[PDB]
């Protein structure tokens, strides 16, 4: 990247959100008029700017439709500028909290545009960790992308112990639960958090929602213990049923890979595209 | 590293723990090594693992264990270290029961002086306890590691925390599962945890299962534990756990600050004092 002031190429505009992680930004390119989103990391003086630029590295190897452009990075006066592509509805969780639930279809589509970008990160070797409505961002065209490509599924390798991680509880797999008593998790865990997804957008919430999340952590990890469901029979088809029972399997050796999921009936079917989300946009007036 | 048989340098003599490391001997100079296999799959991304060994070679202090090279060979991939003849303080007190005051004493300052380095070269070990730190014969202390960077996933607009084993973990790292992170003083916890380890041979609630041990620090009145049998140890060793064991990371003290602290600053601690604990295993 460059160590240069970011308003040399680009007008800052809106606040469209953050966290403690950091802020994100609306802005426009001053020479092609076209609009951009601007990760900005605050950064502490005494932080290590080497790792920053590690990882944007894998921001400058890494390349599919459904996860965000990056057109690139500016550091300067302790904050890394990361510009990405921008997307004009935001995330579905901004989506839905409007609308209300989406079509069976319209989580169909969601679903096969997340698993192109999954089975894409997946062959780069890395994990997202985190697949909720939140992280899954949607332009005004109705195009569905993810915010990032996550990071190497090798984490540690070369230490002689392990290390599990937190994402968001509600989302997360049975055996990233059980890696704080038992060994493994692999990128099957993305897999996993697309059927809470599926039932996030279904249903305005994930199962469980109002339970402590580590007590969520705590009853996946003892036997008996039964995967989710969506609450309305009557109300989804047969292939949406499978399509949760099948990524919500308990066990990541029987659960398929994002490649084997785009062949599922759910996300197979013919009737799946931009238009369906475009529908979806319309109900916020 | 090399892409060559790490047997073309050394003579490999033993399995020692399973994430598989060896007892080797350099075939020039005759030292004893640990050489520390990952296998790959064919698909595994090279060039990840190899910026892992970067930084084991960009850092550099007498209590992290020493970093020798590496070697790629048919999707093994060797990591070459300083051999620690005693292993692990689990291993040590697996055997010789409890360790003195006095032991443990040194062991947190020799601890504390890696950390300090760890943490002003802007990594977090997250796994502070008696089987991730390793003793040699002449009764010197050696973390295995030096940890990971501070910041991972810090371009990401998402909070993602990476986690080590629940009885050592801080409240503030359970707290994660809730919102917000953590920093590097998590491990100033977990060696306050580890003190207890090495004084009762258990970190506290080990009979408590480890999901429902960080529920209760999440909890509004939680508190922190201490050791059990208050007459054995004396007012310096139950401070050092009062202060390294305070809930609000805000108010806990760092590496150099405890490196201060009467326990670790008392005059007659030195390896001496392991060379001892090493002569009950005999
Ligand atoms: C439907 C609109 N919403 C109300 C319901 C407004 C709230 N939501 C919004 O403003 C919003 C918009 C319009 N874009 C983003 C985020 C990003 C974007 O565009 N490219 C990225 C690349 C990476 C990244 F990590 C985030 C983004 C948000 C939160
Ligand atoms: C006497 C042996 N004990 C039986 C009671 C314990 C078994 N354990 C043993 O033998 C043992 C010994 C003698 N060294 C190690 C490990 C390491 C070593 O030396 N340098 C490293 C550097 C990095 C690392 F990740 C591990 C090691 C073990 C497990």
């Amino acid at each position: 990247g460059s160590n240069r002031d970011p308003r040399d190429h680009y007008d800052l505009l809106q606040r469209l959100g953050g966290g403690t992680y950091g802020e994100v930004f609306k802005a426009r390119d001053k020479v092609s008029g076209d609009l951009v989103a601007l990760k900005m990391v605050k950064m502490e003086p005494d932080d290590d700017v080497s790792t920053l630029q590690k990882e944007i590295l894998i921001l400058k190897t890494c390349r599919h439709a459904n996860i965000v452009a990056y057109h690139g990075s500016y550091l300067w006066l302790q904050k890394l500028w990361i510009c990405m592509e921008f997307c004009g509805a935001g995330s579905l969780q901004d989506i839905y909290q409007v609308t209300g639930s989406l079509s069976e279809l319209q989580i169909s589509y969601v679903c096969r545009e997340v698993l192109q970008g999954l089975a894409y990160l997946h062959s780069q070797k890395k994990i997202h960790r985190d697949i909720k409505g939140a992280n899954i961002l949607i332009n005004d065209a109705g195009e569905v992308r993810l915010a990032d490509f996550g990071i190497s599924a090798q984490i540690g390798a070369t230490l002689a112990r392990r290390l599990s991680f937190i994402g968001t509880p509600y989302w997360m797999a049975p055996e990233v639960a059980a890696v704080a008593l038992k060994g493994g998790y692999n990128e099957l865990c993305d897999i996993w958090s697309l059927g809470i997804t599926a039932i996030e957008l279904a249903e305005l919430q994930p199962p469980l929602f109002d339970v402590h999340p580590l007590r969520v952590l705590f009853l996946m990890t003892k036997s008996g213990y039964q995967p989710p469901r969506l609450k309305e029979k009557g109300k989804w088809s047969a292939a949406f049923h499978n399509f949760i029972k099948v990524t919500l399997t308990k066990s990541p050796k029987k659960r398929p890979s994002a490649t084997k999921m785009l062949s599922h009936q759910l996300v197979s079917q013919p009737g799946l595209n931009r238009g369906l989300i475009l529908d979806l946009l319309d109900k916020l007036k």
